């Protein structure tokens, strides 16, 4: 009952691509910016190259395998890998970053409808990593990159796991993490909601730390208490009850990623109804560095 992954996985060579800046170093690697160009084709691509440095190849490589096994608006995808003595992963260039620090950096110009169509797009790329019955295990506002304003993509598949046709883990991100999940180990789709209750209410709260100043090793007993993080200001209660929701401790009496698409959606139709902020404003559109005449978004450059 389990469907053959007939994915491709495209391999290419480190002459069609240029890297251009350090977007960053985590010291298992590094992740540039640069260009794409496929050879004789007439387009540049702007990517995201990141090459590991190990036997850590094993997690950069289960990483490509699940990247290149989504296919999805709201998911980021695996462009290509190039087997250079540095193993290098090519993906679409995100240019805003991620959500997490572009809500920090752009407070004070974000409205609701942006706020409650990201909840859209999130829950939407999360339904559809359940279709293809994937747990990502790592859902938070930095695992959310930006590639406008007005279009976000999910991202980090390095936890992600494939069930069959209820994963058993044994390094976390706790404050983000159901009770399940800390207590026993398991990750489910509603294992994500409850991350994804978590991750809405980084954007509500502008990206204030879950738990701020609290010791991980307590999360569990004050979980367990009843507890559970506050209520947003901007939020009313409709939306904080959604948020409240995905916090349950019977992890099927939580919402579903198909159902947080319907709210949410039903939200951004009046959105000063449902988030309050002092001023409802406007958010930007980028060329940068090389003559940029034949250069095509990955989200338009499709060979099949
Ligand atoms: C919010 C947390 C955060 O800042 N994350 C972050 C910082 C810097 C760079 C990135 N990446 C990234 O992690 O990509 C890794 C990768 C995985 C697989 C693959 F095939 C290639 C690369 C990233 C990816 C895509 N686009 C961007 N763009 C970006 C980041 C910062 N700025 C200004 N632009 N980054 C993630």
């Amino acid at each position: 009952g389990e469907a053959p992954n007939q994915a491709l996985l495209r391999i290419l060579k480190e002459t069609e691509f240029k890297k251009i800046k350090v977007l960053g170093s985590g010291a298992f690697g590094t992740v540039y910016k640069g260009l794409w160009i496929p050879e004789g084709e007439k387009v540049k691509i702007p990517v995201a190259i990141k090459e590991l440095r190990p036997k850590a190849n094993k997690e950069i490589l289960d990483e490509a395998y699940v990247m290149a096994s989504v296919d999805n608006p709201h998911v980021c995808r695996l462009l290509g890998i190039c087997l250079t003595s540095t193993v290098q992963l090519i993906t679409q260039l995100m240019p805003f970053g991620c959500l997490l620090d572009y809500v920090r950096e752009h407070k004070d110009n974000i409205g609701s409808q942006y706020l409650l169509n990201w909840c859209v797009q999130i829950a939407k790329g999360m339904n559809y990593l359940e279709d293809r019955r994937l747990v990502h295990r790592d859902l938070a506002a930095r695992n959310v990159l930006v590639k406008t304003p007005q279009h976000v993509k999910i991202t980090d598949f390095g936890l992600a796991k494939l069930l069959g046709a209820e994963y058993h883990a044994e390094k976390v991100p706790i404050k983000w993490m159901a009770l399940e999940s800390i207590l026993h180990r398991i990750y489910t789709h509603q294992s994500d909601v409850w991350s994804y209750g978590v991750t809405v209410w980084e954007l509500m709260t502008f990206g204030s730390k879950p738990y701020d100043g609290i010791p991980a090793s307590e999360i569990s007993s004050i979980l367990e208490k009843g507890e559970r993080l506050p209520q947003p200001p901007i939020c009313t209660i409709d939306v904080y009850m959604i948020m409240v929701k995905c916090w349950m401790i019977d992890a099927d009496s939580r919402p579903k990623f198909r159902e947080l698409i319907i709210e949410f959606s039903k939200m951004a139709r009046d959105p000063q109804r449902y988030l309050v902020i002092q001023g409802d404003m406007h958010l930007p559109s980028l060329m940068d560095e090389e003559d940029m005449d034949d250069v095509v978004d990955a989200d338009e450059y499709l060979i099949p």
